[PDB]
């Protein structure tokens, strides 16, 4: 059966080169298989690469984008000029080098580095990984990336054109559980979007629902809203989506189970990884992806706050029974 040069066993011979890029990335790009800034930047990158895909542009006789084709690396010179692609240069160049050095397509590489980065963060599911996307790409059309100051209708329409339902938009946002911002408000560099920027968990959903009480920096930044405790940043699109009637019940259902949240995120991400491709034409190499350590902590309403502080926005389903903590309000340190 197929054992690779290193003795590991896989489903197909096309998977063997990925054990090598797995060692490179873990040792170098992830600095000893860590869950820090490199994993966070790659998650913005996989999204901005795959979402440059528009059926509506195709239908209007215009090039609509190749989707998850790695065009953000190949055509970095035009894509990184886009409003949503700031602060990605250093990460795009380190990935370009692993791509050229191992002979793999940029589109596959972005998807692989996402599944490998996530396995370094506790609580993560094992993402599916498929190989075989062609390395040729055209530059993505401009303006296909949702922005933090857009209304909910604008975000749902763009995402709906790419193929996601309102529920999948909420599911995809579980990645803001491993997140911070650097360019919305530079005065509070790397301010976390939830209290556990290194744990893939339910806290992001709970904490964006909390009453915005605190201005974390000396002034408000682009599309910044008051957050529930010092050090945490709250982005206007995340505040709006937690509260809008079209997405509020899915958002609420994500607050109490890390199992359900992970299951749904893995499904939405498998769908995003093949935008512009035929899944059936790719080779499954998911067994190359290692398991992440399990997260054993239970969901909590932090720092003494209670259900009275969460702005319940699903008129049908009552808010889940989530534990409370007898804390003083936390002050979050920048994400590492
Ligand atoms: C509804 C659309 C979304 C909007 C408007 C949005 C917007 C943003 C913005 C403005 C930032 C801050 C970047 C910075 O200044 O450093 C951010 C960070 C982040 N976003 Fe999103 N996001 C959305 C969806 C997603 C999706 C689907 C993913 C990927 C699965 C993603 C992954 C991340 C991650 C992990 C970070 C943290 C980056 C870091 O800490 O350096 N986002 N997002
Ligand atoms: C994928 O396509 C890109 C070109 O778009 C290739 O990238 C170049 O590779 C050469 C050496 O192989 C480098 O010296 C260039 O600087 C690279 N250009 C860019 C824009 O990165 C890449 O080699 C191709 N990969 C595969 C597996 O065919
Ligand atoms: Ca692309
Ligand atoms: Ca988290």
């Amino acid at each position: 059966s197929v054992t690779c040069p290193g003795g590991q066993s896989t489903s197909n011979s096309q998977c063997c080169v990925w054990f090598d890029v797995l060692d490179d990335l873990q040792t170098n790009f992830y600095q000893g298989s860590k869950c820090e800034s490199p994993v966070r930047k790659i998650l913005r990158i996989v999204f901005h690469d795959a979402i440059g895909f528009s059926p509506a542009l195709t239908a209007a006789g215009q090039f609509g984008g190749g989707g998850a084709d790695g065009s953000i690396i190949a055509h970095s010179n035009i894509e990184l000029a886009f409003p949503a692609n700031g602060g990605l240069t250093d990460t795009i160049e380190a990935l370009r080098a692993v791509g050229i050095n191992h002979g793999v397509s940029f589109g596959d590489l972005i998807q692989f580095a996402t599944a490998v980065g996530m396995s370094n963060c506790p609580g993560s599911p094992r993402l599916e990984f498929l190989t075989g996307r062609s390395n040729s790409s055209q530059p993505s059309p401009p303006s296909l990336i949702p922005g933090p100051g857009n209304t909910v209708t604008a975000i749902l329409d763009r995402m709906g054109d790419a193929g996601f339902s309102p529920d999948e938009v909420v599911d995809l946002l579980a990645a803001h559980s491993l997140a911070s911002q650097e360019g919305l408000n530079s005065a509070i560099f790397r301010s976390p979007l939830d209290s556990t920027p290194q744990v893939f968990d339910t806290q992001f959903y709970i904490e964006t629902l909390l009453k915005g009480t605190t201005q974390p920096g000396p002034s408000l930044g682009f599309a910044e809203e008051l957050s529930p405790f010092p050090g945490e940043f709250r982005m206007r699109s995340d505040a709006l989506l937690a509260r809008d009637s079209r997405t509020a019940c899915r958002w609420q259902s994500m607050t109490s189970s890390n199992e359900v949240m992970g299951q749904r995120y893995r499904a939405a991400m498998a769908k995003m990884s093949v935008l512009g491709f035929d899944r059936n034409a790719l080779t499954d190499c998911s067994d190359v992806i290692p398991s992440a350590v399990s997260n054993n902590a239970a969901p909590v309403i932090p720092g003494g706050l209670t259900v009275d502080d969460i702005e319940v926005s699903c008129p049908s389903e009552p808010f889940p029974e989530i534990a409370t903590a007898s804390g003083p309000l936390p002050s979050l340190a920048p994400a590492p």
